[PDB]
């Protein structure tokens, strides 16, 4: 649990952290814990056309799930709006080329959101 980061979740406004706290919602839509896992990960990375294993979803959970929960719950994923908004390209390694490679936050909370911001009329099956 990054301190710099958890300092980034309190400095979202009400406003901003409310769009994030409905993808996080999303990623777990329907969870009964409402943590996100590698399960509720994997669901919404479908939804923006990602799939992924469960096992190595499991690698991506943990990303955020420092706690080796194995779910990122909204702090969790949070973090992970965070990680990526800060981070310009920097990674433990993730060998070279786009140092980065994160579920595209842009569009993924896009997605979730089904398209809150004007534009697009939302999405099409
Ligand atoms: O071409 C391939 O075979 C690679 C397919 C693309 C899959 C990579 C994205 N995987 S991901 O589950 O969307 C993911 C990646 C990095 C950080 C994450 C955090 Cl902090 C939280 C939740 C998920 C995160
Ligand atoms: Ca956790």
């Amino acid at each position: 649990m990054d301190d710099i980061y958890k300092a980034a979740v309190e400095q979202l406004t009400e406003e901003q952290k409310n769009e994030f706290k409905a993808a996080f919602d999303i990623f777990v839509l329907g969870a009964e814990d409402g943590s996100i896992s590698t399960k509720e990960l994997g669901k919404v990375m479908r939804m923006l056309g990602q799939n992924p294993t469960p096992e190595e979803l499991q690698e991506m959970i943990d990303e955020v799930d420092e706690d080796g929960s194995g779910t990122v719950d909204f702090d969790e994923f949070l973090v992970m709006m965070v990680r990526s908004m800060k981070d310009d390209s920097k990674g433990k390694f993730k060998r070279p080329t786009l140092r980065r490679v994160r579920i595209s936050a842009d569009a993924m909370m896009q997605a979730l959101l089904g398209a809150r911001a004007k534009g697009h009329h939302h999405h099409h099956h």
